[PDB]
Formats: structure tokens, sequence, C-alpha cells
């Protein structure tokens, strides 16, 4: 599935994203249109080996199981396809866990480098939420 900004914005509040761990709504928007241009299905392989997954590419090394990844953790406890859905709970549950684990935001490398400091509310511009 390839969501729409507002239809994004609108499913990560509803499942706890906004202001999750202090970062506001337009933070995860920006990182999800950035890691994946909004698409449920992207898949992007690493040179490590592992995979990132979804719509926030959510990486194997560390935080779901693709049976191809060895040596990795899968601390989200998931497959990595159910990171794949059109739904996005598992991707929610699973990146409040990884930006809890101490770097917060900074997981995303896109984040980190197109994101982080620029105004990411206009990245809500316009939606109802
Ligand atoms: C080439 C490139 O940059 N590719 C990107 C991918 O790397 C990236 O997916 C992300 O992958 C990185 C690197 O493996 C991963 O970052 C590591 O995450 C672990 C787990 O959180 C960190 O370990 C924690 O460190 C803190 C601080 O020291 C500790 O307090 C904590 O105890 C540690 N946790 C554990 C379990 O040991 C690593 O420090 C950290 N390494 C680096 C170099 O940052 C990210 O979690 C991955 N991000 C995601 C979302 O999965 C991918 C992201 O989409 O993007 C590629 O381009
Ligand atoms: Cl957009
Ligand atoms: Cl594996
Ligand atoms: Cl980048
Ligand atoms: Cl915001
Ligand atoms: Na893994």
């Amino acid at each position: 599935k390839v969501f729409g900004r507002c239809e994004l914005a609108a499913a990560m509040k509803r499942h706890g994203l906004d202001n999750y761990r202090g970062y506001s709504l337009g933070n995860w928007v920006c990182a999800a249109k950035f890691e994946s241009n909004f698409n449920t299905q992207a898949t992007n392989r690493n040179t490590d080996g592992s995979t990132d997954y979804g719509i926030l590419q959510i990486n194997s090394r560390w935080w779901c199981n693709d049976g191809r990844t060895p040596g990795s953790r899968n601390l989200c406890n998931i497959p990595c396809s159910a990171l794949l859905s059109s739904d996005i709970t598992a991707s929610v549950n699973c990146a409040k866990k990884i930006v809890s684990d101490g770097n917060g935001m900074n997981a995303w490398v896109a984040w980190r480098n197109r994101c982080k400091g620029t105004d990411v509310q206009a990245w809500i511009r316009g939606c109802r939420l």
C-alpha cells in the first residue's frame, strides 16, 4: 500500500506515535517519506547482509527475523514480512521499541539526514487529525 501523507499521519497518530518518546508526528511522517516513500512494501538490502523492511525501513540485523541475516537479533519478535503489511500496527509497535533503545530517531538514517532539525510540522499541513 502506498499511503497518502495525511492518511499515514492519521494512522500513526491513532497508533500513538505522535510525540512518542518526544517526537512529534511530523518527524514520523518525514521519516516514512524518505525511508519508504510511504510504501508499505518497500525493502532494501544493506551491505552487512541485513534488509530494511516496510514503511519505516526496519532492519533485520536488530529488529525482525527474515531467516537470512545470520548472527542477527529479532528484538521486536516478529517476522520481517509482517512489517510489509498494509496495516502499519506491527511497524509502529516495533518503531516504538527502536526509538526507545538509546539513540532516539537517529536510528533512521534518512530522518537524521533529511528531517532532523527541519520544519517537520509541514509534513502534517492540511491534515485534519
Ligand atoms: C548503510 C546504512 O547506514 N544503512 C542503514 C541501516 O543501517 C539502517 O537500519 C538501521 O541499522 C542500524 C545499523 O545496524 C541500526 O543502528 C543500530 O541500532 C542498535 C539497536 O538500537 C544500536 O545499539 C544500541 O546502541 C545504544 C547506544 O549505544 C545502546 O544503548 C543499546 O543498548 C544498543 N542496543 C542493542 C540491542 O545492543 C546501535 O548502536 C546502532 N548502530 C548504529 C551505527 O547506529 C538501526 O537500529 C537501524 N534502524 C532501523 C530503523 O532498523 C536503515 C534504517 O532504515 O537505513 C539504512 O540506510
Ligand atoms: Cl508527500
Ligand atoms: Cl536470520
Ligand atoms: Cl539519508
Ligand atoms: Cl509535527
Ligand atoms: Na534478525
